[PDB]
């Protein structure tokens, strides 16, 4: 695709959210760059509001698989950079079992030279107490595979995978993520074999920094396609 020479190297990005959980308005911004040739992606936010009121790992996959590593052998298949410059709607519900949900519309595309990923959040029926608005999640986040199939009657992709959270009392937190993606422009895209992603995070802090934030290291690599 022509999309996939804007992914040569690193590229600068810039991500925008603003969020309403059960009636908590906030936002939060990041900066940092990425890089497809080894996916590689590392980003600071900040909550600009306050405090953020749901905790940092359950916004990570929220807040761009343009930069996935799309082997050579499965360039064909890469959805994500075929539909870019003028870049794609992501759509997602993520459900936390035994508590509330997230609904995102997000929009990824190229504003100038910067990678742009902006979001608005709905959270709704969560519980009070419960390990999202209660902060009960460890600061980490598992490593995860995730299934991506092609929606040729929407000409995009569709997903549906499941997060573990590590909650501080040894139990688990799972999320349920059902994922959309179609195309801004009306060019061309590449509709892809079924594959997967596979992704590894790293959640650090900035001991100079006074906001409430996260520090993220991300690797995301495309797979299960063979030659």
């Amino acid at each position: 695709s022509k999309g996939e020479e804007l992914f040569t190297g690193v590229v600068p990005i810039l991500v925008e959210l603003d969020g309403d959980v059960n009636g908590h308005k906030f936002s939060v911004r990041g900066e940092g760059e990425g890089d497809a040739t080894n996916g590689k992606l590392t980003l600071k936010f900040i909550c600009t509001t306050g405090k953020l009121p749901v905790p940092w790992p359950t916004l990570v996959t929220t807040l761009v698989l343009c930069f996935a590593r799309y082997p050579d052998h499965m360039k064909q298949h890469d959805f994500f950079k075929s539909a870019m410059p003028e870049g794609y709607v992501q759509e997602r519900t993520i459900s936390f079992k035994d508590d509330g949900y997230y609904k995102t519309r997000a929009e990824v595309k190229f504003e100038g030279d910067t990678l742009v990923n902006r979001i608005e959040l709905k959270g709704i029926d969560f519980k009070e107490d419960g390990n999202i608005l209660g902060h009960k999640l460890e600061y980490n986040m598992n490593s995860h595979n995730a299934y991506i199939t092609a929606d040729k009657q929407k000409n995009g992709i569709k997903s549906n995978f499941k997060i573990r959270h590590n909650v501080e009392d040894g139990s688990v937190q799972l999320a349920d993520h059902y994922q959309q993606n179609t195309p801004i422009g009306d060019g061309p895209v590449l509709l892809p074999d079924n594959h997967y992603l596979s992704t590894q995070n790293k959640l650090s802090k900035d001991p100079n920094e006074k906001r409430d934030h996260m520090v993220l290291l991300e690797f995301v690599t495309a797979a299960g396609i063979t030659l």
